[PDB]
Formats: C-alpha cells, sequence, structure tokens
C-alpha cells in the first residue's frame, strides 16, 4: 500500500542524502504523504502544499534546526498522532511527532 513504499523511500533519501531531511504529511482518511526539504526555506513551500497551521510550521522549522532525527511526522491533532505514534514502532527508524492547533481546553456543568 501507499505508506509501505514511502517509509522505505524515507529511509533512501537519507542514505543518499544524510545532509537532506524528511517531511511527511498525515491526512485524516489514513492516507501519507512525503515530502523532500534541505532547509528552513524549502519548509515553507511544504506549508502551502500540505496546508499546515502557522503554530505548527515554526516546529518544523525549530526541528530542522535541532536536527535529532532521520525524518518529521506533523501530528496536527491527536487524531492524526493516532498514526503517527503506531508507524513509528514499525518503522525502527526514530520519528519526532509535531503537535500544535488553535484550539482551547474547557470544563463545564
Amino acid at each position: 500500500g501507499e505508506d509501505d513504499e514511502i517509509l522505505q523511500r524515507a529511509k533512501d533519501i537519507l542514505k543518499e542524502d544524510p545532509n537532506r531531511k524528511i517531511l511527511i504529511i498525515l491526512n485524516p482518511d489514513g492516507k501519507i504523504e512525503l515530502y523532500e526539504v534541505t532547509s528552513e526555506e524549502d519548509i515553507k513551500r511544504i506549508a502551502k502544499k500540505a496546508g499546515i497551521s502557522e503554530e505548527l510550521l515554526r516546529r518544523i522549522l525549530q526541528s530542522f534546526r535541532d536536527g535529532q532525527y532521520d525524518l518529521f511526522f506533523i501530528a496536527k491533532t491527536e487524531d492524526d498522532e493516532r498514526r503517527a505514534r503506531e508507524l513509528k514502532e514499525r518503522m525502527g527508524k526514530p520519528v519526532e511527532i509535531l503537535r500544535g492547533s488553535l484550539e482551547h481546553h474547557h470544563h463545564h456543568h
């Protein structure tokens, strides 16, 4: 399936170019997208291509500046993170899980 081939290609990009970076987009339908990226200026293309929130986008740019992981997952909601956390187990390579949205928590009676 679509999420099997890209999971290998993320490692293949890094095997040939370890100086380059990988972005992964969570879709709410359970689909996935793979993107190639080199610098924060390149991530600005992904922001408008994938439709990432600007509060999330700064976390992607910061994750490149830290540079500690082999690929990056955009868990825009915890409903998307449900796939991101479970993929990290089967993938064996380490993944950083990026969170951020405009919704605020409350309790009422």
